[PDB]
């Protein structure tokens, strides 16, 4: 396929582990990628971020991810999202500089860039892996469309507004696609991702089910509004979401909202009824509440004794309504759209679109 | 040495790594041991909830760790702490199901309980290592010695408090050492250690000294005060810590405090300066805002690059200070000794004390 069209290679170095892509695409007389089909898909584990850096440990790291690929001398992005950003820049310059002489050790791959990418970025290439798979990107707007990547250490909120000088430049982009000037709103807050604020919370009996040993010995008793509440503190008191995210979008309105990440995963369990890959924000509290968090646990567990994120069903209903409804101000009764996780929707897709 | 006294084995299953400790021990008439000394001592890295927990990768990681070990036929605990408590009950017993096996097909180790301890156990341990080393377990009270120990994910306080009905059970540990009865009150806040924490502020510019690069592409523009607010959020709106202990301590005051945990390494480093292995808040807080806060880093770093942690200490100051001070209710000027780290006090001798 790379006789045929162009190619290009995206490395996402994510928190649990490396998902390459390679993608052929034709280009638009607007300078945009069109037909983009991912031709390759391999992942590796654990994170990046996780491993020794030092060559021998990278060589083997990258050896495995990439020597197999069916293609000789294609542009790659290595970009690295929030597990990354955990560590200190002196800890991730050791990877850096081991991988940039890795690249330079070999001609198959022309390394474009190799980096940590800001949360803002990542929204930036969510709010496009999105809008290009509704193929709302293509024509002139009329309604707006938001997304939310709820991720497992940052989460991403993105939406239409227009340049405004007085909020600061890292939380605005702008960009031309399909020959439309385009402006966006990004905000990424790191630490508020689903694996990381749960950290927060793992002795709270208000998050768990009825019954559910947590880890200090105390036993769930679960309550979705008080979960809420308490994650709520984590979002407001702690991250400002309320002040920063509501005023913008009460002047910007989203008329469609698209959800990415875990989510999509809970949403679409065999607990939760939800049908037309939508959800609303009351219902989601109303079946976690109803269904898990004042569930007798052992029950519970010996009926679904295979979904592993079963026991944390409670927490992640209570802290996606927390995020949305106490954080971002969404009405609990809008409609959210997620995107099926059997659609594998990826948001290396948007690095294809701004940067190909 | 295991000879002509006791011995026994405490594993330290920590986050960033497992450390085996042998102790050979005599015991008094009290049946309490004395004479504790480590004979061996191995370290082995990464975490053990960080490994694949499966038969292959478990009996190399053991092996590692044990069977270079000088000693034939000694009991053995293997206590993981927050690293563990950290992932899933469900992910946890994959681990404890192999090592269990593990065990079960060697004769050198008898293995007498492996486990993730509570913090409040934890805390326990703690409190009776640095007694221990401080020689005064062994006679009858009369100052009330408080311990703190401020460790990577979770962080533990530990104080003398008459045995209370209207305090769960959980929070509280009844114990005799060396002829004595001793009542104490154990907490510990799981997520509130330095480095979970850390990954809530890591874009917070009140935190990092000036021109210091933030995740998100801002920099930072230090302030200990504010950094310190911050981190109080999370300290009282979140965990409650301020409504849990302050109360408890007005009511049984605490004559000494010692500290543990990275404390000691921030105190200890050739940035701040502090005599006779102490601090107070007021100092710490003072130093760092100073020194490190409103600090221009590129300067700062040109003349320590070798203390990783330095960028970190704007931030580490301000957490101590909003956990001991605006968590707990310690004033400012109280003296708060800390153990040296070039002591190697460790609280697996708590264990040794308490189990052996
Ligand atoms: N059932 C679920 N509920 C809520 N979140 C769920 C979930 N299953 C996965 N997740 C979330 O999605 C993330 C990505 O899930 P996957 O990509 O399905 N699993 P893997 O690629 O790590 O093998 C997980 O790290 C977790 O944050
Ligand atoms: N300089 C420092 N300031 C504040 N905390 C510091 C520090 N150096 C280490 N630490 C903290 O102590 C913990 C234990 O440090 P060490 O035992 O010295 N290092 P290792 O055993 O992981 O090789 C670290 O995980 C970190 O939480
Ligand atoms: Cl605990
Ligand atoms: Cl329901
Ligand atoms: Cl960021
Ligand atoms: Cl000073
Ligand atoms: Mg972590």
């Amino acid at each position: 396929p790379c006789e045929k069209h162009s190619c290009i290679a995206v490395i996402d170095a994510g928190s649990t582990g490396s998902r390459l892509h390679i993608y052929s695409y034709d280009t638009d007389d607007t300078n945009t990628p069109i037909h983009i089909e991912e031709i390759w898909n391999k992942k590796i584990k654990p994170g990046f971020a996780s491993i020794q850096p030092n060559s021998v440990t990278i060589d083997a790291y990258l050896t495995m991810l990439l020597a197999d690929a069916p293609i000789h001398n294609i542009p790659v992005y290595f970009y690295a999202t929030a597990g990354m950003r955990l560590l200190p820049q002196s800890q991730q310059k050791k990877y850096y500089d081991e991988l940039d002489y890795w690249f330079r050790q070999q001609s198959q791959w022309q390394l474009v860039e190799a980096k940590t990418i800001t949360g803002n970025d990542e929204a930036l290439f969510d709010w496009l892996a999105v809008n290009y798979k509704l193929d709302t990107l293509k024509s002139v707007q009329n309604k707006s469309v938001g997304v939310m990547d709820m991720g497992g250490a940052s989460v991403q909120i993105v939406f239409p507004m227009p340049k405004n000088a007085e909020i600061s430049k890292h939380n605005q982009v702008e960009l031309n696609i399909y020959g439309q000037n385009i402006n966006l709103y990004v905000h990424s807050f790191l630490g508020l991702g689903q694996t990381e604020m749960s950290h927060q919370f793992l002795n709270s009996p208000s998050c768990f089910a009825n019954d559910y040993p947590l880890p200090d010995g105390e036993s769930g008793q679960g309550n979705a509004p008080s979960c809420k509440e308490e994650v709520t503190s984590l979002m407001n008191s702690v991250h400002k979401v309320n002040q920063q995210i509501q005023p913008l979008l009460a002047l910007n309105p989203v008329n469609e909202w698209y959800s990415i990440g875990g989510i999509s995963n809970l949403a679409s369990s065999q607990l939760f009824h939800f049908e037309n890959s939508e959800l609303t924000n009351q219902s989601l509290l109303q079946q976690g509440d109803n269904q898990i968090c004042h569930q007798q646990w052992d029950i519970l567990n010996g009926q679904y004794p295979d979904d592993e994120y079963l026991y944390q069903y409670c927490l992640l209903s209570s802290y996606y309504y927390a995020l949305m409804v106490d954080g971002y101000g969404i009405n609990p009764n809008q409609t959210i759209h997620y995107i099926p996780p059997e659609q594998n929707l990826d948001w290396t897709i948007g690095v294809v679109l701004h940067r190909a």
